[PDB]
């Protein structure tokens, strides 16, 4: 078995609409509906499926929990330009631009939180 990449992942949220607005307006993701009533956010060649509490389709994680996610995204946009966009959006920065370790090398990152409390790390390689 040879694994190439992560295709997508599932986020459990309290309210899909609130989550969709955050990700479309702040990170520029694109919301879509598949299988008649399922929601997902598209970005690059990957996606994130959304499961609302009380509507978590199966199979699912053993302990579905809103606000338990900690994701790092790579941006092609200059990181400083990202900070400003985040600030202009009215979003609070958890931790300003700071050097971190990426999968390949060193990255400069910014941290913010989504509506449920999940930690979102937007980064760029050094």
């Amino acid at each position: 078995m040879i694994i190439d990449r992560i295709d997508h992942l599932v986020l459990t949220v309290s309210d899909i609409s609130t989550t969709i607005r955050f990700y479309e307006e702040v990170l520029g993701f694109s919301a879509v509906t598949f299988k008649q009533n399922r929601k997902a956010l598209i970005f690059g060649a990957q996606k994130i499926n959304l499961h609302q509490q009380e509507m978590e389709f199966e199979p699912k994680a053993s302990r579905p929990t809103p606000g338990s996610a900690d994701l790092c995204f790579i941006t092609s946009t200059p990181i400083n330009d990202v900070v400003s966009e985040i600030l202009q959006a009215g979003i609070s920065i958890v931790e300003g631009p700071v050097e971190r370790t990426g999968a390949t090398g060193e990255i400069m990152s910014i941290y913010i939180r989504d509506p449920d409390g999940n930690l979102i790390e937007i980064s760029q390689y050094v």
